[PDB]
């Protein structure tokens, strides 16, 4: 299971993934490719806040899935 991950500049991030992980184990996966911070991290699939306690089949996150690194705010 792989999903992507667009940062900020719309650069793709392409992870391997299992249904149970973590927002907090993708924050730390996305950490390791390009340096940011889990704590500057904001993530939204489908328009949704993605939490970092919950995991990507709480959030219906399938194979093939994009998420969106955007704006931390305050
Ligand atoms: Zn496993
Ligand atoms: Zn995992
Ligand atoms: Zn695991
Ligand atoms: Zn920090
Ligand atoms: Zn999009």
């Amino acid at each position: 299971m792989q999903i992507f991950v667009k940062t900020l500049t719309g650069k793709t991030i392409t992870l391997v993934v299992e249904p149970s992980d973590t927002i907090e184990n993708v924050k730390a996966k996305i950490q390791d490719k390009e340096g940011i911070p889990p704590d500057q991290q904001r993530l939204i699939f489908a328009g949704k806040q993605l939490e970092d306690g919950r995991t990507l089949s709480d959030y219906n996150i399938q194979k093939e899935s994009t998420l969106h690194l955007v704006l931390r705010l305050r």
